[PDB]
């Protein structure tokens, strides 16, 4: 049997990402498996919690290693990511992360690792081009969650806006795990903030949008693709309409989406961003084992997918760059309407 390992958070505050990088992973082996395997053997899934904390994200790498398994998705959250890449990389095991967008994942020198998602840098540009565009006179303010992902996230969008000419009226953060954020919200009012931009996920994000109208204030709240599930929703309530986040293209819109959208509605399970790169995620191994012809090199499985020939997925056709990163990646707007997710 080929064995892929899954490591990610299936408890604590980030458990709805982990819940769908599970579901998109599982229902990609389903259809491999009835479509024939790979080669003629059932690929199997073989689940590690991380929990969101980038300590246990080093002891599931580590039982994975000891599992003798060499292919893995996950490495979810920016901060769990790295830690546990570097675990992976050095004892032979290949990696895809579907949702990841840390700069710092591939740029420390790891010939076995690989996104279905972009980085951080552009989804920020994306955001503070869209706000000097139609908004170059709002007071704008600039928070994070201290996270690897919050903060770097959070900085590139200041820095795209600054050099564009916009003055931030606040910069600051919040700590998860506290639920209290009427302090921040305070000098928010006081800064007669307009636009607050939120580098970080749903927990915090949620918790800043209830608080932000409990005051009284009328903000928009901006961030990144921590902000793409529902339970940002659950937790912000109506206060969390207009909300605006960067994420990947709709890739429903693709053909290239049939067969996965298909086996989902099957499931009932919806066909949103992070599933469907769970699931790419999957075929992208699959694709790296095709190409080397074995399944026990993971670094000729590696330079397979390196060797410059694009790759077929449910998210469109991937080509790889040298560090891992898809060549072209590309980010758009969507807005939390009613409690659904649309473009524009
Ligand atoms: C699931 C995503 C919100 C994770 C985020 N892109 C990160 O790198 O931490």
């Amino acid at each position: 049997d080929i064995t892929i390992g899954v490591i990610a958070p299936l408890t604590g505050p980030v458990a709805a990402f982990g819940d769908q990088v599970k579901k998109g992973a599982e229902t990609a082996v389903e259809v491999i498996n009835k479509a024939g395997g790979i080669k003629g053997e059932k690929v199997v899934l073989k689940f590690a919690d991380d929990a969101g904390e980038p300590k246990q994200g080093v002891s599931a790498a580590n039982q994975i290693v000891g599992d003798g398994i060499k292919f893995v998705v996950g490495l979810v959250t920016t901060g769990v990511a790295v830690p546990v890449s570097d675990v992976l990389s050095e004892n032979g095991v290949l990696m895809v992360t579907p949702t990841a967008t840390g700069p710092d994942l591939t740029a420390r020198g790891l010939e076995n690792v690989f996104r279905t998602c972009g980085r951080d840098g552009q989804q920020a540009e994306v955001m503070a081009d869209y706000v000097l565009k139609n908004m170059k006179d709002k007071k704008v303010a600039v928070i994070h969650d201290k996270g690897a992902y919050g903060k770097g996230l959070a900085d590139a969008f200041k820095a795209a806006i600054n050099k564009g000419g916009i003055t931030e009226v606040h910069y600051d953060s919040v700590t998860p795990g506290d639920k209290d954020f009427s302090a921040l919200v305070t000098k928010l009012k006081s800064a007669g903030a307009e636009v607050v931009y939120f580098g970080g996920y749903h927990a915090e994000g949620g918790l800043l949008s209830r608080q932000l109208h409990d005051a009284g204030m009328q903000a928009l709240v901006l961030g990144g693709e921590g902000l793409s599930n529902t339970e940002y929703w659950a937790i912000g309530g109506t206060n969390a309409q207009g909300t605006l986040f960067t994420n990947a293209k709709d890739a429903t819109k693709n053909p290239a989406a049939k067969d996965a959208i298909q086996a989902l509605k099957a499931k009932n399970i919806p066909a949103e961003a992070f599933t469907m790169n769970a699931y790419a995620a999957v075929e992208v191994i699959k694709a790296g084992i095709e190409r080397a012809g074995s399944t026990d090199d993971s670094a000729a499985v590696a330079k397979a997918l390196h060797d410059g020939k694009p790759i077929e997925t449910a998210i469109g056709t991937l080509t790889y760059s040298e560090t891992g990163d898809l060549s072209s990646p590309s980010f758009d707007i969507f807005k939390w309407d009613d409690g659904k997710i649309v473009g524009l």
